């Protein structure tokens, strides 16, 4: 009951931004802003969007993102009428942080129960009076889903955080204020990450006049930095950021130095005007506190408004307190140009140009900068530069201002990640790209993505990284295969309940020439046949060469199908406990038990490569009658009655197939009989050996006496199904363990796999892990319809490394948990910063069938 | 240019909380919330002041504060334009901002330029829906005045706070998360004062209704911790606090120990639904960071909602988090029962109680708590104890949670101050109590308290504190006298100008029978003249004897005159410059000039004083023939020409009356001849001498000798006007020092007090300096009509300090600072815990003539 106190001690580390997402004006994710930023577009449009082009003499131009009106409301688990009653800032900015999340390398699963504190800036409240024009009753849940305070609730609700969670409202400078107030809990103790981020919608043009009332908006563009510039164009942004640890962080941006906020106090030239000698002391005390030199920033988000009042004290403040000293004149810029004025979100749009200009390594121009201001000597005397062109920021400190209207300013600054990628041994072989999304489409252009970053290993150890998640939030689980020779890709849609995994291992009759010749190329399955053959050699066995220039004739011995067809299976299971895959279930033929005893932990590599060894020893050494096994096509009972003297059942394999099997006369005549009764009893090759018949009851002995000094007893876990022993004699203590008393008796009695495949559940996925499928088919009859069965490999395939690959994107793809990266050495964290992003992919990935209620003109008049 | 980077580093001192003040409901002021507790006075009441009671089927009760329609804009610098589009919230919060500064011993000038950060707590936007409904030009002005970001930044730019300033809005909590924004920038550096506050009125009854729509509201009162409690009623509240450094509180009413913030999660039950366990978590993480033993605490401001499923969680919380220990139930408590729920500014109301708790030392009593809640188990098994009567808080610490809709939950600790106040020499001899208001009213109701504290000299010293602002702000002056035989009061509006203070030395003829023997109460006056008694004891001179036991026969001889009128100068001038009074002009009369050299810093007592006792033996030592003075009513002009040889005329007192001095037979004959021609020669004593004439040859070059080992030469400041030595010598090098030549001309050549007087402006201050008041008349119609003239003294006078505190009292009521407390030891800051509260005083000490715009009820309906 008691509960143990948080440690609440202060940070001395770094704060690294992680993850970055966003809907921009003509630009529905990250990306798009990006392309238009680097190739001189204008964002800001003339349209009917919101509302007519000149509606009430409001200016026709304006920034507005591309559709406010959709919202995977399932996927957050809001009902209908929740999100209807629902502020589109809100939506947007739930699955804008979803996004920046994913973007980070993190996941749901890893992100939950977090201390994670959320700052989220709001203030356009329009949506309050369009809901309440004409209220009526069912509209009551408006409180939970329209008040600002539960913007950063409903996220930190929805993704478990339990940290601070707050909204503000500081005009203009809200993000970066939200920021300091990120930056401030960290370092304090009280949270390891923060999901900073703000959003702005325009519904209200009533709004546009009043602010027009105010002489804030002009006639074009902002042109920032201009003699022209006359005010500023309304703009629209749903942004978010997740900030980090940076020893806990898989990406990195940038680094966080240090923001610091201030107020211009009281001035004779009204509260609605900048102040430079409080924006220069702003800065000034942020450069001094963390003694970083003013002379190295290379770039200067400035807040370039374009107004004729605000640019030149913006300047002026710059060149007194960064500019001093400076050798080259420092490149200033500002996002305002190219997608507009954000207003309360507006901090956050220099911040999303900031990573763009981190992690791109270049420096968007700036739009409309035709005439440089007179008012600006700067601009003359050398001392600063507008970027008008791409510029190649190699790297340094960006720092960024975000004055705001009322006289609150703000100021951070940013180190860059200087961590350029370097070659992996992957990324030319061909790997397995799993994943999973919302729908289809999105589930295919993220394959689309991913094949066109092939060549990338930390791109894919991020997408791996929330590839895990289960199917209740994102159903639709998908598989392709990166640098491959042929194209593969599967797409399903997985149901919530999570079905069982069985690992299911064949016997003898998969052997063939060439057996995992192709699973070479894996690390892991080369290392686990050497190790194999280096434990096998001091008996006189040269797995390498049976393995490898092995011919027909050879397999044709007795020993080298089992050595081989064991050390196949070792090293199947090797690569899948490799990977992660976790068997639920554990059932195996004759033979196969020894792989089940050592993928269940009861039994060692030594020991299972050892009692395979013994086992084809003694039914070698043994001068063994000439013996006879067939599959007669009878029934159990039914075999087990027409069986002849010298002959006896062996292998339950279904329903209909038994391995009656005895000495070779005996045999013969039984054969010829069934045949004329009329059953297809068509010849197994045993190597002419009958096995698990009387004819075993002297080599299973000497199979006890070699294995009794090997096979230490082992308690057998209750996943593992035996197929040898009878259901009524599993608690007997025979039952117990694996030790060679074991072994003889599953050489001696009869497989019984029919009993042991009835213990599968009826949707459960059995991988049939073998050198080849060769019982694919009694596996289908026997469990059923619903239940999946794949593969590892197929028989004289011209390449098993892609068909181990599909059939492991099948089994993912029908749920089951896996880590495609774990067979090639760990991406080193944080990944590089030329890594791409992940959000959008993402963002482009949602469920937007339905459209919910967005604020209608016509409300907003009365 | 450069800019000094200000020094931001850790502070690991105390925050004190200095000042409070608000509206609540059925309180204008602190006083009456106070009251009203601890009366058991229920504060929600029904009535149409916002609504009618049933009007849309709202509840009827609500809780409203008293008047919404009141601000003083003149004030605080807002236009009408401006002020009507401003919402009430900002007009009462900035007030009571205003009030809480005062509260606090501080002031606007004090206040100004100060790193202090502003942290507003608003959620309603209610008035944004009224106001755009008819909208029309001239209302663009709502940006400054409607906007929530401007509720912190008009705060800070009317006081000219340089720190940061924000909005934040955590629906509930949200008082609470401003305190924990204020304390993290307190510890790191940034500021070193916060304003944290909040606010909420009630506008919109369509709100109430969607608000029910949810369950919220219930029937009746809040009935906290009561089993029939359903629901909350809504409140309004407009307070603010005001937080600084321990080492620089002029009053501390507790200490924040800390607060914490968390939220509650994601949780099964939905989003708006209260999760024990994290509150829990949040308790036992603020209790083990602080190290505070969580058995220390004697009272708990619990977050009362009264609902059914939200007072069971917080309890329980607080029994398992706090109780787990305790040897005596915890007393529990919650202000929402008495003035219902504050919603966003309710944290602030529970914070009030909690300073009220920690003032009067009583818990106030908890209402509506009938029948325990069974499903409380705390209230039965004697851990918990709601306080349904006064308590005796003797000291502790007290904790208080702010619970808030979403799961943002929000716990603070506040220690006690503990320094009961002990006697003062003062609180029992008359004071003179200063101050300022924007209304006659108001100035008289501060009075009227301030007599109701006379024994209190802390509280006189916080008064004082903010009682030196400039007229322009709070233009109403007035003063009073404490513990005062007879009744004094004077209020007057000043001008925003600023006058001119001259003082004026008066000469001989102001002794008399027990000059200064009632001032000698004060402690400096004695102090003054028994160092001057012991400076001129070696010279044989008893100056205590003839100051108390003299008689009329010691003024009869010329010495004793000297003497005490110089010493009586010397001690009232010691005094002005205890309290503080800066001259601004400087003159005197014959004998006064060594009173103006002594206070401009020229001359120094000893000098002063033996210097008139020079003057006085000069004559007393040579022989000086009999002859008179007289006070012909003759023009400088015609007296100078019509007296005969000998006589002459001394000092041109003003505009038509001037001295004349002579041998006692020429001056009696050329008397008699003008008393024949219509001339008021009125004969003055003069001990049978004629200063300032042909006579004081002999003495003054004696005078020169006695002084000329004395009187070190010092510069004379422009203050002083020379009243001996014409404009046309004033830059003359004689005219630069004070030395024992300007002892010698001054008592030889003529006085020139008129042509002294014309140099002073025509609304100066003239404070007359002397044992009493002769130069009245003379002053008065030298100067003009627009000069205030004062006496500090009042010719046998039945109580002559009563007479001085009259004269400062209207010196400062016309405009002139000073420091009344100045005359008793300075009083030891912070004060004691049982001072008065100054906000009451200054909230009912408004100007609200004028009415504003206030959201209507019918501009919520379209």
């Amino acid at each position: 009951p008691p509960k143990t106190p948080n440690v609440v001690e202060p940070y001395k580390g770094e704060v690294a931004i992680c993850g970055l997402s966003g809907r921009y004006p003509e630009s529905a994710n990250v990306g798009e802003l990006e392309y238009n930023l680097f190739n001189k577009i204008d964002m800001v449009t003339i349209d009917n969007r919101r509302w007519e082009p000149g509606y009430l003499g409001t200016p026709e131009r304006m920034g507005k993102v591309k559709t406010i009106t959709d919202f995977d409301a399932e996927f957050f688990g809001v009902h209908t009428k929740g999100a209807q009653t629902m502020d589109p800032m809100l939506r947007n900015l739930l699955e804008v942080v979803y996004e920046a999340i994913v973007d980070a390398g993190e996941s749901l699963e890893s992100m939950k129960g977090t201390r994670t504190g959320v700052y989220i800036g709001v203030s356009n409240n329009e949506v309050d009076t369009a809901y309440m024009k004409n209220w009526t009753d069912d509209d009551a849940y408006m409180v939970q889903g329209c008040h600002h305070s539960m913007y950063p609730n409903w996220i930190s609700f929805f993704f478990d955080f339990s940290g601070p969670s707050t909204a503000y409202n500081t005009a203009c400078s809200t993000s970066l204020v939200c920021l300091d107030a990120a930056e401030r809990h960290l370092r304090m103790g009280v949270i390891d990450n923060a999901i900073v981020g703000g959003s702005n919608f325009i519904y209200r043009p009533a709004t546009t006049k009043l602010f027009m009332g105010m002489n804030f908006l002009g006639s074009s563009t902002c042109k920032a930095f201009d003699e022209s510039g006359d005010g500023f164009v309304r703009g629209e942004v749903a942004s978010a950021i997740l900030l980090k640890k940076a020893d806990t962080a898989k990406r990195v941006y940038c680094t966080l130095v240090g923001s610091m906020l201030n107020n211009d106090g009281n001035q004779t030239n009204g509260i609605l005007y900048p102040n430079s000698e409080a924006q220069e002391q702003l800065m000034t005390d942020i450069y001094s506190t963390h003694k970083i030199d003013a002379n190295e920033v290379k770039y200067f988000e400035c807040h370039g408004t374009g107004t004729q009042a605000g640019d030149p004290n913006e300047t002026r403040a710059i060149c007194n307190a960064v500019c001093k000293g400076k050798k080259d004149p420092l490149l200033i810029g500002s996002i305002k140009s190219n997608l507009g004025h954000g207003e309360t979100a507006s901090g956050i749009n220099g911040i999303s140009k900031v990573i763009i200009t981190m992690h791109s390594r270049q420096i968007p121009p700036n739009l409309h900068f035709k005439n440089p201001n007179p008012k600006i000597p700067g601009l003359f005397d050398g001392r600063l530069k507008v970027v008008t062109e791409t510029t190649p920021f190699d790297g340094g400190l960006i720092a960024i201002n975000s004055f705001g209207m009322g006289g609150t300013n703000a100021h951070a600054i940013f180190r860059s990640f200087d961590k350029r990628a370097e070659p992996h041994p992957a990324s030319d072989k061909p790997r397995l790209f799993t994943y999973c999304a919302r729908t289809e489409e999105g589930l295919q252009k993220i394959f689309e993505e991913a094949h066109k970053h092939a060549s990338n290993v930390e791109f894919h150890a991020l997408c791996q990284e929330s590839a895990n998640t289960k199917p209740k939030s994102l159903p639709y689980r998908g598989a392709t295969i990166l640098n491959a020779e042929g194209e593969y890709t599967e797409i399903q849609k997985c149901p919530s309940k999570a079905r069982e995994v069985w690992f299911v291992y064949s016997g003898m009759g998969s052997q063939w020439v060439g057996m995992g010749r192709s699973l070479m190329a894996l690390d892991v399955f080369r290392q686990s046949i050497e190790e194999t053959a280096a434990i096998l050699s001091p008996f006189g066995v040269d797995l390498m060469s049976l393995l490898m220039d092995g011919t027909e004739d050879k397999l044709k011995e007795i020993m080298p199908p089992f050595i081989c067809i064991n050390a196949i299976q070792l090293a199947l299971t090797d690569l899948l406990n490799s990977m992660g895959i976790v068997p639920d279930g554990l059932v195996g033929h004759s033979l196969g038990e020894v792989g089940c005893a050592y993928a269940d932990g009861c039994l060692t590599r030594r020991e299972a490569i050892l009692s395979a060894f013994w086992r084809a020893k003694a039914v070698i050494d043994c001068e063994v009658k000439p013996g006879k096994m067939a599959a007669v096509e009878l029934t159990w009972e039914e075999a087990k009655r027409l069986c002849p003297p010298g002959v006896v059942a062996a292998c339950h394999n279904s329903q209909d197939s038994v391995t009656i099997s005895g000495g070779a006369q005996e045999m013969t005549k039984f054969m010829a009989e069934l045949s004329a009764q009329g059953v297809t009893v068509k010849e197994v090759n045993s190597n002419n050996i009958s096995y698990h018949s009387s004819f075993m009851t002297e080599p299973a002995a000497y199979l006890k006496k070699g294995l009794e000094k090997e096979i230490v007893p082992k308690p057998r876990s209750k996943k593992w199904i035996s197929t040898s022993i009878p259901e009524e004699r599993w608690g007997n203590p025979e039952a117990q363990t694996a030790d060679a008393s074991y072994q003889a008796n599953n050489l001696l009695s009869s497989v019984l796999f029919y009993e042991g495949l009835q213990k599968i559940p009826s949707n459960a996925i059995a991988i049939e892990i073998a050198p080849a499928g060769l019982l694919q088919s009694v596996i289908k009859k026997s469990l059923g319809q619903d239940c999946t069965i794949v593969a590892l490999q197929k028989r004289k395939s011209p390449n098993n490394l892609e068909v181990f690959f599909s059939a492991l994107g099948k089994c993912y793809s029908h749920g089951v948990p896996m880590n495609p990266l774990g067979l090639y050495p760990a991406v080193q964290f944080p990944v590089s910063i030329d890594t791409p992003m992940l959000s959008s992919m993402v963002s482009e990935a949602w469920d937007h069938s339905a459209k919910w209620r967005v604020p209608l003109v016509e409300e907003f008049e009365y």
